[PDB]
């Protein structure tokens, strides 16, 4: 089903900033789903190539977000059944960068979701491309 590396772009900034804009405006409407939050259903997707987890602040399992952000066939669980994943783009929209998403006391290693990272775009003070291994994120991603 998926059989690609799914391609995951956190974007990072103060509420109000433009984060959701920015999701948006990624790919068309028609090729994007957007996640419910604070929830594990993936309820209305219909194997969108984009898919957007707005506001996410490490409230899926780990074990789960590492399985959402890699290569392999994926099913994921809706209220009435199992959908296959097929995301080739994952946009992750939050307020914090993704270390204070889950501590490492919290998981084995931390730098396994940071290497499926693929891009990170932060708000300045626009939003800017950031070249992990940097003053924001110290870690190194992709």
């Amino acid at each position: 089903m998926r059989d690609w590396k799914t391609n995951v772009h956190v974007i990072v900034g103060p509420p109000g900033c433009g984060k959701s804009k920015w999701a948006a405006n990624f790919a068309d409407p028609e090729t994007t789903y957007w996640k419910p939050p604070r929830n594990k259903w993936w309820d209305g997707y219909h194997g969108e190539e984009v898919v957007v987890i707005d506001d996410f602040y490490g409230w899926l399992p780990w074990d789960d977000l590492l399985r959402l952000c890699d290569r392999y066939p994926l099913t994921v669980e809706t209220k009435g059944g199992t959908v296959p994943f097929l995301a080739r783009s994952i946009l992750i929209t939050s307020n914090q960068t993704p270390l204070e998403w889950y501590s490492s006391t919290a998981v084995p290693a931390v730098e396994a979701l940071y290497r499926r990272i693929t891009s990170l775009v932060f708000w300045k003070n626009e939003q800017s491309t950031e070249e992990g291994g940097q003053f924001v994120t110290l870690s190194p991603p992709c």
